[PDB]
């Protein structure tokens, strides 16, 4: 045994012995009991980041563990290797988007195996490979036979300079965020996943998620949107009849989910869309400025409330079928044309939404709802006005003195005894869009014949395979230009027809990759009919918190599809889910990169002062990108896994410290020479067991530390997911072993029990120093011993 801690020389020595009885290699063996760790899978940027290194240690440390209690683990690894990225290093750097992913993926595949994930790599997979998106091309033509999936126009933003479809989050004041030109509104047909379809069940299936965040559970909750409430036909007045047609002109229909409140409406607010609106800027321009003011708005989801609310009356008048008091119809920019009735009615008195819009505009606030003996103050909005639950009502006649539920039922049943109403149940959620007009991205296997309209590829000529020799120029998809590849004849006449040149989501390949893993290479199907049936669902997720309403919802939606296909029994795909803290670094600037730079704060290179910024998430913007491959090259993987896992708890943010990467190293040394001085004062020896009445006071107390800190480390990984205390443990028990005396025949087989257990609990954490100073300590293979028992003769 060497003196000192060489990892350079340990490491991969320790990685091909784990290769060598592949270790990490799992098959379906219904003797053990299965484990699935899951990191979520990266997309090749080119190398890896040190957020990267945190999401794998996390799960190797929990694929180690169980792995350590006997279980039958399956960790892979794959490539989420479509996206823009690589179209954009294809247009500047004038490579293939093809051969530039490759080329990433093999570097990162050598970085990953330097850090000695047990990962099972005989389960690769890449999703850019027509062995693998043949799978969601096949189901997607099956759906879209069911009509799960199909073809819809809908509006997108088109930039007429930079020629693409853009998102809301790339227009930037009506103008995309590259050419800055002002987008132009397109009805352009688009295919969609009827996800609407799922609605009630991706709701109601959160309930049996008990181990899922309720934080989570909740934003999924809130995306669906699941509402009971109420459609209510408010007839137009007979002065306001003029312009509108049919039912328009009979009555203006709006949705509630507070009907207990219909005695307090002041005023209704339609679409600019809505015939309303149409028939009442029919002859006054401000109207129709407005009207087209909120169509060239593109106001995002995510920043879909901040808008400042605006609106102008129209001079219409509907007339509430109730209180029969003569509401004003306003054009509002809130009211979202598709989404529902496209009219809404507004109680000032109890929507805070509706009281803010009314201040702004002297609009009437009947209190309808009082709880309790409050003042109710119609300038000063409280929180006892949307209450729901504890009201009663007022000023609202007969209805005084009801619950919401009863005052719900009251209304429903006036209401649908006059025609003017209903109860209606209504979701937030709209269908899924995943068209991209783009290249680098999984064709969609739909042939367009003017004759047979929109076929789709039989599974027979599955793939519709994408080129790879292609270089995107920038001028719109690169795959309408190529008339090789989108002229074919019609797969159900036989004539001429055009293949649909746009490319799916790249969210689609990530909705249902961890099923693939479980058979990657099964030709006969997207999962084998055996394997997934062993392997069930994901035991365990790790990943980014970016994109969660998103993706977990996608990959709950294509679960429950795939589950309705007899491709897979579970209705869930992940059981437990864990979601890591960013990795930050500070910034410098003169932007300039932490790793050539030095402190007191001079440039590494030149001395050159440079001032030092605040703190942002590890990026590129900034230049606060730390290279953990520059990381392993200083102290090894061992140092980096231990730092990342040691800095914080998974969930908690981790700021990146120079001086606590060392810190990390100079334990490892510690332990090493730990290992080192005992076997240096008299070889091995066979480790304590049994009863302990006869032992040192001083050695009854370290096996108490010992298996005290043995069942701290065990609930740290299995139940707390607190890998930072569980080295703390670790670390607190060898404290107390160095203080100890223990030169003795009892002194050194607690010794060997004390590191003997030592270097197992940690090596989940650090595998490599840990396989190498066990075996110095026992010639047993590590994983036929398993993880240390706790001994509960020494805590009484
Ligand atoms: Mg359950
Ligand atoms: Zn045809």
């Amino acid at each position: 045994m060497q003196e000192h801690y060489q990892p350079a020389a340990i490491e991969p020595a320790a990685q091909k012995k784990w290769d060598d009885a592949r270790i990490s290699n799992v098959s379906e063996d219904a003797s053990k009991p299965k484990y699935y760790c899951l990191s979520m899978f990266p997309y090749p940027s080119g190398k890896l980041h040190m957020g990267h290194v945190r999401n794998y240690t996390i799960g190797d440390v929990l694929s180690r563990f169980k792995l350590l209690n006997g279980f039958n683990v399956m960790q892979p690894m794959g490539w989420d290797a479509f996206g823009m990225p690589a179209e954009n290093a294809a247009m500047k750097n004038n490579v293939a988007p093809a051969a530039w992913t490759y080329d990433n993926i093999e570097y990162m595949k050598t970085q990953l195996k330097s850090l000695g994930f047990a990962v099972d790599w005989e389960r690769e997979v890449a999703t850019c490979k027509p062995e693998y998106y043949r799978w969601e091309q096949w189901l997607f033509t099956k759906l879209f036979e069911k009509g799960i999936v199909y073809r819809k126009n809908g509006t997108v933003n088109w930039d007429p300079v930079d020629q693409t479809v853009l998102a809301n989050e790339q227009v930037i004041d009506g103008r995309g965020w590259r050419s800055g030109a002002l987008i132009e509104k397109r009805e352009i047909p688009m295919y969609y996943f009827k996800i609407t379809d799922y609605a009630e069940e991706l709701l109601n299936d959160l309930d049996k998620l008990e181990h899922w965040p309720e934080q989570v559970k909740t934003m999924q909750r809130n995306w669906i949107g699941k509402s009971r409430g109420m459609t209510v036909r408010f007839a137009v007045s007979d002065d306001s009849k003029q312009g509108l047609e049919g039912d328009y002109a009979k009555f203006l229909q709006v949705y509630t989910t507070r009907p207990d409140t219909l005695m307090g409406a002041t005023y209704v607010a339609v679409a600019a869309e809505h015939p309303l609106a149409t028939a009442a800027a029919a002859d006054k321009p401000e109207l129709q400025a407005f009207i087209a003011e909120c169509k060239a708005g593109s106001v995002a989801e995510a920043d879909m409330a901040t808008m400042e609310k605006k609106g102008v009356p129209t001079g219409r008048y509907v007339v509430n079928p109730l209180n029969g008091d003569k509401l004003e119809v306003w054009i509002a920019n809130y009211v979202l044309w598709g989404y529902g009735d496209g009219a809404v009615m507004a109680v000032p008195a109890h929507d805070e939404r509706d009281f803010e819009f009314a201040a702004k505009y002297n609009l009437p606030k009947k209190q309808v709802i009082a709880v309790g003996d409050n003042a109710f103050d119609a300038n000063r909005w409280q929180e006892w006005y949307g209450d729901k639950e504890n009201g009663v009502l007022v000023n609202s006649g007969d209805l005084d003195g009801l619950d919401f539920q009863t005052a719900f039922d009251a209304v429903a049943a006036k209401l649908q005894s006059q025609g003017a109403g209903e109860p209606k149940t209504q979701y937030r959620l709209r269908d899924w869009g995943i068209s991209r007009q783009r290249y680098w991205g999984c064709p969609i296997p739909i042939v367009h014949c003017e004759k047979c309209g929109n076929v789709p590829v039989p599974a027979d000529q599955l793939p519709v395979v994408l080129p790879e020799n292609v270089v995107p120029d920038g001028m719109g998809s690169p795959l309408a230009k190529m008339p090789e590849f989108y002229e074919t004849s019609c797969p159900c006449c036989g004539g001429a027809a055009k293949r649909e040149t746009d490319t799916m989501d790249t969210f689609i390949e990530s909705s249902w990759y961890f099923f693939r893993y479980m058979s990657p290479k099964f030709s006969d199907g997207m999962v084998s009919a055996e394997s997934a049936k062993y392997w069930g669902a994901v035991d365990q997720y790790i990943g980014g918190i970016e994109h969660a309403i998103g993706h977990l919802l996608y990959a709950r939606f294509f679960t429950k599809l795939m589950r309705d296909e007899g491709l897979v029994n579970v209705d869930e795909p992940f059981e437990r889910l864990l979601t890591q803290g960013m990795v930050v670094c500070e910034t410098y600037y003169r932007w300039i990169n932490p790793a050539d730079v030095e402190l007191t704060a001079v440039l590494k290179a030149d001395g050159l002062p440079v001032v030092i910024s605040g703190t942002e998430k590890m990026s590129k913007s900034k230049n606060n990108g730390v290279d953990p491959q520059e990381l392993i090259n200083a102290y090894g993987a061992d140092t980096a896994r231990l730092f990342m896992m040691f800095a914080a708890p998974p969930e908690q943010s981790l700021e990146w410290s120079d001086s606590g990467v060392e810190g990390a190293h100079r334990f490892l040394r510690r332990l090493w020479r730990t290992v080192y001085e005992y076997l240096k004062q008299g070889g091995a020896v066979k480790a304590f067991a049994g009863n302990q009445d006869g032992l040192s006071k001083e050695l009854k107390d370290l096996r108490h530390k010992l298996h005290s800190t043995t069942a701290k480390v065990s609930d740290d990984y299995g139940r707390r997911q607190q890998f930072n205390t569980a080295i703390a443990a670790v670390m607190e028990l060898l404290n107390q072993y160095d203080k100890t005396d223990t030169g003795s025949e009892q002194g050194r087989a607690v010794a060997q029990e004390v590191l003997e257990a030592a270097v197992r609990l940690l090596w989940p954490i650090v595998p490599h120093i840990c396989e190498t100073l066990w075996s110095e300590l026992n010639g047993a293979k590590l994983w036929e011993a398993g993880w240390p028992t706790v001994d509960e003769a020494a805590l009484v």
